[PDB]
């Protein structure tokens, strides 16, 4: 499981599920609601696939943990009009991100 040390990612993890802009990441992206997405974005991440993985110890250091960040963020420019509601949920959850990480680093 999670080691102790990576407990910061857990924590900057719950603080952006609990962001008013992360709604359209907090589960997978849902074919039931979006047709064409997995045609297009070949590694979809979404924060609940994070927090699973990071409770069970799939992430061994915090880079491996911001990568996937990250990767919610860029597929969301890949797949979403800067100007869509979700595109702009993206570019406000990548700066909430990054200020979060930039405490640390
Ligand atoms: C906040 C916002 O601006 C939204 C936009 C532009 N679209 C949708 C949307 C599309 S489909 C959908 N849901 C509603 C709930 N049950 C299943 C289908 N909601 C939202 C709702 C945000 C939510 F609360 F769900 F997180
Ligand atoms: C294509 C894409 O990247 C999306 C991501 C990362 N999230 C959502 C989304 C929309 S509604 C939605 N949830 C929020 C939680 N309650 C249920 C409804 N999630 C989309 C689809 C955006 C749409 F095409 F519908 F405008």
């Amino acid at each position: 499981s999670m080691h102790s040390d990576l407990t910061f990612c857990e924590i900057i993890l719950m603080e952006m599920e609990s962001h008013d802009a992360a709604w359209p990441f907090l589960e997978p992206v849902n074919p039931r609601l979006v047709s064409g997405y997995r045609r297009i974005i070949k590694n979809p991440m979404d924060f609940s696939t994070m927090r699973h993985r990071l409770s069970r110890g799939g992430y061994t250091s915090s880079e491996e943990f911001a990568a996937d960040a990250l990767l919610v963020f860029d597929n969301c420019q890949t797949f979403n009009e800067d100007d869509s509601e979700v595109g702009k949920a993206g570019h406000i959850m990548r700066r909430f991100f990054e200020s979060r990480w930039e405490e640390f680093y």
